[PDB]
């Protein structure tokens, strides 16, 4: 029975991660949609449109999200952040934390560029994904250098209303990014495959995508509600000649295990690069 | 509440990991009491059965005490099994009893010969279920026999959907849901435990990388799940241009990620096919 | 107490007789063995080890107890035509050759004499230094002490259990041409550690310990082998980016596909066997 | 022998080879459990929960550990090791044998951080790996610029209770890293496949399971204990024609040989990238 009464929330940027997180935490019932605010330079966004009829508050100046809000998201892309920050940076007050959300941009560019007009400003990075938009996001975060510890640990409150969310050092974020933030669009993409595979096998399609979403669903949480091992769950499926012993092979003849491993490196390296950027 | 209430008595024939999670599966649902369940098992030095004991499930030697005790009667043996299966017990079949096979390829025509020697109407359902029931998230489907009632493929409908996910399906669809939903949570175990080698080898802690892994997955499921939009627009909506995720889609790509889960789906099917080839001959 | 022959004398025969000896269930004098090719080098190494030998099949079964099938699976029918008139209610006959079937064996004896006791092994080469996997099936007219005493001799060179003649060929993929993957491996792993710059020697015994100590870990372990390879990778570490190399190779389908092939033969050759 | 009376040996790190080497050494019976120290900065570990029970007396604090020890093993992860050397520098003693296994962490980089408190720091590098907790591990050791000549017997005494033993040359270590101390990783991941193809063929996992580790355990022992190559043991058991050559075959045509050969390269390589990073 969770409930921020006294939190004003705010979003810089109204795309696709604000409108998850705005969702889940109305959906959550720890934040009502008035409490909330996001700003947008472009106010005709499918988000903008859907942010409205959950009723959040709307407005195209960031000096307004900052003024309304307590918690402060900074969930836009990335190039921007230098001039989001420059924009609202005199408008910082003791009473802010700031979180970002953005690719890449490491605690001490955003905490450079807020300490030229504030000292100490309250700043904790977040890497979360879309899926809080249905509660059941992974989101990790990690502390700056004036956050207090009750900063993080409200924060650990309020993303955990919206999934698994956990403390980490800033330094795994790109790892984490690789894994669980990517993570979704890689299993959009096998969900993608696997209807394709029962279309070709001859099953409707609607049919293929919920049985194959089903089945990823259940196994993630059979894990997650197990102790043991992957490698040990997939043995208690695979009974002896049978018909998911042979799918496996062909996985594995495939290379299917390198490519999982390929793709989260790939992510936290790409990630790597915008953190460069950010810090050049 | 209802089928709890109707105070089934259930039976498998097998005491694998099949009959373990759906036993785990009904009981952790309310749906049936542990010891109004009995399996049997040629052999009961295996873990399952000791789980099964513990969970206070009645256990045998016999399958003619299984077939006794139980209304719905589980088939969960391998598929050169079951003809030894249906000649030992056939003649204990009743009129009451719905047979539910699980046993992968096997046909309803072909249990029906077997059975219809003696009672001539048997009531016989085909059942594809995965191993999440354990969680109550399975995926089901079911077809029902020339002899079931629609009642009875009502109560398996309710029966099966305690546990997860349940529909109806024509018979000839069950081998391709074999290859998509049956072996589907042992392709999911692979890409988890190859995602925690991903993120264990870019820094994480493996138990971290473990939960990450799987709670992705967990939601972008429920995601999919939750949304009457394509799993590409989806894909679409979450890769930002320039970004880490396009990257890391471009080198899945790469190596034909996709077309290796389309060869696993066929490759499932397939097998159950060459299953259900040695079934009816 | 026991006698025991080997109709040949080969790599499995002398692998065997060394084995029991070095185990103390069996003295070498006991043991007779018979070869046509009188001058292979097993030949000769059994003659140093103490087992008797013989040019005749028939002196070794007229000396035997337990009589070991270790020849070729050509020369069986050959061999079977030569001694089936001299087996005995006493013998208890242990076929090695690879695929064929108890089918086989006791329908080419039963012409002969009826209830012929037939036991079908599938051991491999490390029995010689008492670390062999062996599987045995029992035949229609083998005694339940028949199959007792056999996992009690076989138990002496490594592990030992009864299968349903049907897996025979699985574990024949698995363990009965499962050194040879370990050799071919173990060649190729010494070969990387000399182009780092290790001496060969070197190279050989520690690659060679490193297999030998993951294997005891597992089998000294109640978890997963999923599990193991999770607690030695260290984050970011050299492990880690070594089992990414192999991932990228499909390093576990090779290893898949040769248990498949190996099994897939050794039915060819049952087929063979059956006619 | 007269090594061990009344030697005492300190962990600094709880991790997994802290587990192996601690559970190694006191059933080979060179060392009683209470005479054990071990120190990790986090009791949530599964390792310290396992070494508690063994009787190693537990501590956070590092100095204590030092105090405590006369051989002081690090097995943290290389990144600490300047944290750690500062931590605990001024507690090295002339009395102190300091081992190294922490992954690349040169000798050169421990002598220069403890030049700077005594003199003359003893310290040897070691690489060994897990199967130590079978006491069948292969270890190989440099001995650094103060060691004594009793220091490297007493090593080379020590770790020959869990396994082989053998001093190199420090600039083998990488080179031994990617062979036996990732070997253990490459064997696992090798019997879980081969465990999968006896599933295909039919077989129960778990005695599919025991069969294949039955099977690299007797080979590898066989290979130690003949004078012949790998190579004419691989032709001593393939007969003409027959499963084996089949299989071998298909080893062959995928390469199998060069995998391994690759999989030794990247370990050695990544080790020497560690080695940098320890220098920088
Ligand atoms: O309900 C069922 C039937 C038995 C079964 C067998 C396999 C197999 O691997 O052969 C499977 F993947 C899923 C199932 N699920
Ligand atoms: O002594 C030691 C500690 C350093 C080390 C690191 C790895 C790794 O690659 O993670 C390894 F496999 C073995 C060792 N051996």
């Amino acid at each position: 029975n969770l409930y921020f009464q006294s939190m004003s929330v705010g979003f810089i940027g109204a795309g696709q991660l604000a409108f998850a997180l705005a969702k889940g935490f109305t959906a959550a019932g720890v934040l009502a949609a008035h409490k909330i605010m996001a700003s947008s330079p472009d106010m005709d966004l499918a988000t903008v449109s859907a942010l409205r009829k959950m009723g959040v508050k709307l407005t195209p100046h960031n000096k307004e999200t900052v003024q309304h809000s307590d918690v402060l998201f900074l969930a836009v892309k990335p190039h921007i952040i230098p001039f989001i920050l420059d924009e609202i940076g005199a408008d910082i007050e003791d009473r802010h934390i700031v979180v970002s959300c953005a690719a890449g941009v490491t605690i001490s560019s955003i905490e450079k560029k807020l300490s030229a007009f504030r000292p100490a400003p309250r700043v904790i990075r977040c890497m979360t994904n879309t899926p809080v938009v249905v509660r059941e996001g992974a989101t990790v975060y990690a502390t700056g250098t004036h956050a207090q510890v009750e900063d993080g640990r409200l924060m650990e409150q309020l993303l955990s209303s919206v999934g698994f969310c956990t403390e980490v050092e800033e330094d795994l974020i790109d790892a984490v990014t690789g894994l669980s933030g990517s993570g979704p669009a890689y299993a959009f993409t096998a969900l993608d495959a696997l209807a394709d595979g029962g279309v070709k096998m001859g099953l409707p399609r609607r049919l293929a995508v919920r049985l194959g979403a089903q089945a990823l669903l259940g196994a993630a949480k059979m894990l997650l509600h197990s102790e043991q091992h992957p490698g040990q769950l997939k043995d208690n499926v695979s009974s002896p000649g049978g018909a998911t012993i042979h799918a496996l092979h062909v996985l594995e003849s495939g290379g299917f295990r390198s490519l999982l491993i390929n793709a989260v490196e790939a992510s936290c390296i790409r990630t790597r690069e915008l953190q460069s950027m950010a810090d050049q």
